[PDB]
């Protein structure tokens, strides 16, 4: 049950004026492709606040990567889902090395040591967002991404033909994608969706990985890409949501760099 939106004043959408004339803003299966300019965040924020949405943000910070947590969480506090309930889950082998970062109200952090758990996510959050920790939020990352299942366009392949995508190409692998298949090349550093859809993804990925290991063949990205080929995501994030400015600059087609590699 979705309650009524309030009165809001904003510019009328123009049916005969395309949103962007430089990029694809919807997939062939009618999933939006989220670029700056495609969304009114005020409408979306209302929609998700009225549902009292809670978002889990999972990071794995092992060994030397704990060094990146401080900048990651600090910048998340400024840019990630500001205004909504956020639950950080930091998986680490060094719980004591996790920095004390000050969190805004309605936001919490759990440290989970690694050397009825998945069940925990189902009762605690509505969506899960899984990302790499050696990263920095530089601009808005908000509820526009939220959907049952989403992937993010790999920043070095978003203009490439499918032949050039570095999918798994060996037929013996469960991640195998032939040269004549593939919609996009998704990167493993930013994906998510509902808790249910994310658990299905990681479960299917874990089983495919074990089958490959059993067949003497050896990763994350290739399996994610196979999964999202066969289970089309309900939104697709533009490379705004995972960029490397040192490696790729700031091209015109990116009006914002939201989430980036660290110099
Ligand atoms: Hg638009
Ligand atoms: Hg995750
Ligand atoms: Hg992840
Ligand atoms: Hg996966």
């Amino acid at each position: 049950f979705m309650v009524s939106l309030p009165r809001m004043v904003y510019p009328q959408p123009k049916v005969l004026t395309p949103c962007r004339k430089d990029v694809l803003v919807v997939t062939p299966w009618l999933a939006p492709i989220v670029w700056e300019g495609t969304f009114n965040i005020d409408i979306l924020n209302e929609q998700f606040r009225l549902q009292n949405t809670t978002i889990g943000l999972t990071v794995f910070a092992i060994k030397k990567y704990v060094a990146f947590l401080k900048l990651f969480l600090e910048t998340a506090e400024k840019h990630f889902m500001v205004g909504h309930r956020v639950h950080y889950y930091v998986f680490t082998d060094q719980p004591a090395a996790v920095p004390r970062v000050t969190l805004g109200t309605g936001r919490q952090l759990s440290v989970l040591e690694v050397r009825f758990c998945e069940r925990r996510f189902l009762s605690e959050v509505d969506y899960l967002v899984c990302v790499d920790v050696d990263m920095e939020f530089r601009d808005h990352v908000g509820v526009e991404i939220l959907t049952p299942l989403f992937g993010t366009l790999h920043p070095g392949f978003y203009g490439s033909s499918r032949e050039a995508f570095t999918y798994e190409r060996r037929p013996q692998s469960q991640a195998y994608i032939p040269k004549d298949e593939g919609d996009f090349y998704y990167l493993g550093g930013f994906f998510g969706g509902s808790v249910q859809e994310v658990q299905r993804l990681t479960r299917a990925c874990h089983q495919a990985m074990m089958v490959d290991q059993a067949n003497g063949i050896e990763h994350d990205a290739s399996h994610l890409n196979k999964y999202l080929l066969r289970h089309k995501p309900t939104k697709v994030l533009s490379p705004e949501y995972l960029w490397d400015q040192q490696l790729l600059g700031w091209p015109a087609v990116l009006r914002k760099l939201r989430f980036t590699a660290v110099p």
